[PDB]
């Protein structure tokens, strides 16, 4: 999860922290425009303007800790095709949405 951004000389552009399931709980910057250009924040995946995180093979709803669609890989991570990283978001990460 992208927490700090630094410019060419190690000065803080932004500061972020997340709720364990993706939600953004702290968001700070040195300029309201300079901050609008940070795109990826949680688990190295893009939070679109829609609010969904784009993981690759699926989109993710951080506000209910739940995938937007059933796993295409099927029963690869259990019988629950909507569960998020075995409900262990602080320890585990999903690389591509499967």
């Amino acid at each position: 999860s992208s927490q700090l951004e630094l410019d060419s000389e190690g000065q803080i552009i932004s500061e972020e922290e997340y709720y364990p399931y993706g939600g953004t709980a702290l968001w700070a910057a040195r300029n309201q425009t300079e901050a609008s250009y940070k795109t990826i924040r949680y688990s190295g995946k893009e939070r679109d303007a829609t609010g969904l995180y784009y993981y690759g093979y699926r989109y993710y709803q951080p506000w209910i800790g739940r995938w937007l669609s059933s796993d295409p890989a099927g029963t690869i991570d259990g019988l629950n095709l909507y569960r998020m990283v075995r409900n262990n978001p602080v320890t585990l990460l999903d690389p591509d949405g499967l």
